[PDB]
Formats: C-alpha cells, sequence, structure tokens
C-alpha cells in the first residue's frame, strides 16, 4: 500500500483488531503493508511511537463528545464525554490498553485545556476540576479494560447471581450506574462549599 | 531452589518486580529457579496459569482489609477495602496488570460472597451492592494502572498547572478524592429509595 502517516495508521488499526496489542509488532505491520522492515523503519521508528500515535488517532476519529455544547451543564458534559470516551475505547481490540500511559498529545492540548477551563468557570478550582476529570477518566478506563481484557482470556449463592448479572450485557449498565454516582458525588462537593459535608 | 507452589510463586513475584509482566516468561522463570524448562513445565503449565496464581497471591498476601470490621459502616468498608486494594496493587511492578481480567478464585469465593451479603444487609439490592463493589474496583484499577503504566513509559496555562499537580504525589490525593465522591454518590442512591433524586 502507500506509506504516509494515514495509510500506516489504518494498517496499524486493522492489525490491532486482528492480533491485539501484543500481536502488534513492527514486523507484522511491515508484512501487512507489503513492505520490508527497513522501509517501515523509515516511517515508524518503534512500537511505542506507533502505539502513541494510535492512542491519539483512536480518540480523534471516534471520541465525538470532546468539547461541551453551548450552555451545557458540567454534569451533562462529564456524562456525555465519559460515554464517548468509553465508546471510542471499545471500537478497537485492546483499545483501552493502547491509551494506557499516554498523556495529552499536542493536537489534544486545545481540547484538554478547554475541558479544564470549562470546569473552573462552573465553580471548580483547577484542582477539583482536574480531579473530577481524572476520576471520570480512571473509572472509564478500568471498566472498559476489565471488560475487554476479560473476554480476551461450586460457587456460593450471591456471588453466583452476581456473575450472571455481570454478563447480562457488556458491562454497560454497571458503568452508567457508577458514572451517575460519580457525577452526583462531585455535585455534593461543589455545592458544599466550605461547609462541613 | 525448591519447586513447590510457594517457592515458584516467590520467584515469580521477584521476577515480575524486575522485568515487568512482559519480561515475565516461563523461560526466565526457569533460569531464576536454576532449573530446566521441562522441570518448570511439570509445575507451571503456562503463562496465564502462572499470572492467575499471582493475581490471587498478591491479594492474599497484601490485601489486608478484605472483610469488614465488627459493626462497620458500608461507607467505611468501601473506603478501607478500596485503599487496601490499591495498596496491594502497587506492591508489585505491573501489579494492576496482573490482576486485570481475573475473576474471584475459589479461595476468594468466601471473601467475595461475604462482601456481597454485607452490602445487601445494609440496604443494597444484590444489583446495587454489586455495582457499588464493581465501581470501586474499576475506579481503583484504572487509577493504579494509569499511575504505574505511566511511570513505566508549548503547553497551555491550565493544562500546564494540571500536569504539575498530577506529579505532586503518586496520584494518591486525586484517588482518595475520587473515592469519596464515589462513596457519597452511592449514599444519595441508597437513601433516595423510590423517590425521584
Ligand atoms: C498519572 N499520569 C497518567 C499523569 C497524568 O495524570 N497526566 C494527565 C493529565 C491530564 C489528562 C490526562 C493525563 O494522563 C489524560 O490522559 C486525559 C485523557 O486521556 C482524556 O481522556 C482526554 O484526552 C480527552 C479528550 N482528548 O477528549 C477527554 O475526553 C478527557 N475525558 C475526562 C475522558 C480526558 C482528559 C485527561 C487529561
Ligand atoms: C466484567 N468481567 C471482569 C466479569 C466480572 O465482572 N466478574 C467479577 C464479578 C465480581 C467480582 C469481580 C469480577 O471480576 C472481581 O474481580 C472482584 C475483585 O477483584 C475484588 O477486588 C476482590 O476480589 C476483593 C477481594 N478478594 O478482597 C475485593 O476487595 C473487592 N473490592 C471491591 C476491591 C473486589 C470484588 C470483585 C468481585
Ligand atoms: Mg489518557
Ligand atoms: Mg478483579
Amino acid at each position: 500500500s502507500r506509506l504516509n502517516r494515514e495509510s500506516v495508521i489504518d494498517a496499524a488499526l486493522e492489525l490491532l483488531n486482528e492480533t491485539g496489542i501484543d500481536g502488534l509488532t513492527t514486523r507484522k505491520l511491515a508484512q501487512k503493508l507489503g513492505i520490508e522492515q527497513p522501509t517501515l523503519y523509515w516511517h515508524v521508528k518503534n512500537k511505542r511511537a506507533l502505539l502513541d500515535a494510535l492512542a491519539v488517532e483512536i480518540l480523534a476519529r471516534h471520541h465525538d463528545y470532546s468539547l461541551p455544547a453551548a450552555g451545557e451543564s458540567w454534569q451533562s458534559f462529564l456524562r456525555n464525554n465519559a460515554m464517548s470516551f468509553r465508546r471510542a475505547l471499545l471500537r478497537y481490540r485492546d483499545g483501552a490498553k493502547v491509551h494506557l500511559g499516554t498523556r495529552p498529545d499536542e493536537k489534544q492540548y486545545d481540547t484538554v485545556e478547554t475541558q479544564l477551563r470549562f470546569m473552573t468557570e462552573n465553580g471548580f478550582s483547577l484542582r477539583d476540576g482536574l480531579y473530577a476529570i481524572s476520576a471520570v477518566s480512571h473509572f472509564t478506563l478500568g471498566a472498559v479494560l476489565e471488560q475487554q481484557e476479560h473476554t480476551a482470556a461450586n460457587l456460593p449463592p450471591l456471588l453466583r447471581e452476581a456473575l450472571q448479572i455481570m454478563d447480562s450485557d457488556d458491562g454497560e449498565q454497571a458503568f452508567l450506574h457508577g458514572l451517575e454516582s460519580l457525577i452526583r458525588g462531585f455535585e455534593v462537593q461543589l455545592t458544599a462549599l466550605l461547609q462541613i459535608v
């Protein structure tokens, strides 16, 4: 195929879908593109640079709810942004694993900056707004991971029923439920001000 | 060294600390123990069986707050149990990655069963109690992961300050903060009953 940022990424995405993050090796990428390793090396220097680019690309191509709508509430944003995040993280095999460890990329600077400011101008201190943003991120990541990494791998009464409930759907209900509890818990903090809550 | 469940696990734990979950190969384990691969194979059948055992052992050896104290509140348990969980997950390199994908092991059946019943007899339905337990688990996992996997790998004003705050300590504050918001959010649900909250 052609060898430019976009073509290379597409092949990388398709390859991830087939072999998972572990099967994803520059060697396999070369074959997929129908080229020799030295040709690939000229474009993609290594596995981490390749994965970093993927983490970025996955979000820019599927994470539709990144910036808040006109006059939207901080609660609705956190909910919508979290859902979008989870959605994008699921689009690809090991998607959540690819994202793991990454920090805002330059292209994202704009988007993340805006998220932080939006939270402050709604009553959050940089600290608290950051923490709300973080908790949502950490909660979404772990849920998706435990879901994906689970599928890719004598019981007592309550536990038994628990296990059936956890298979009813692909962890979606439990997530949305936890998401609400998280957002609400943030409310009780914002409105609590300096009072003992 | 000796080759029995405990000696093999110890070597596996020490090895994980040195090479990470990826460097952890049955081949490297054999050398560490000072034995030949076929000797190891007689004991440890494969990487997954080895990792599963580790996930179990890490918790049984460091997760001290697994069952609730006499007459303890569901909020204090969720908080203490979550802290212990995070603590154990940090004790070893890639600890959170080892745990990923695992389900309660037979030895744990007792412990998990008890956690579920304790939540129900405090007003939670199996469903809701499960979800509270899950959200805590998913939140703790993701925080630890993003922390560990981060270390093992032109900025705008707000984002810049945000990044400094996220390095102040090893993600502990942000976690405890999110933990409280999560627990509180669960309260608002329990006491809300059938009323529109
Ligand atoms: C502890 N260590 C990871 C260092 C550290 O905390 N730095 C960080 C400091 C600040 C951030 C960080 C990290 O890692 C992110 O990774 C964010 C996202 O991925 C994003 O989803 C993020 O990048 C985007 C996005 N591009 O749209 C989001 O939608 C945010 N929501 C909450 C899902 C989220 C914003 C985070 C900002
Ligand atoms: C979606 N998929 C993973 C399937 C599924 O959800 N099954 C599951 C169904 C039910 C559970 C599950 C999974 O995976 C656990 O993994 C739990 C723990 O690891 C534990 O930390 C857990 O094993 C222990 C423990 N042994 O002490 C804990 O302390 C619990 N707290 C909340 C940290 C937690 C209980 C979970 C029960
Ligand atoms: Mg991230
Ligand atoms: Mg688990």
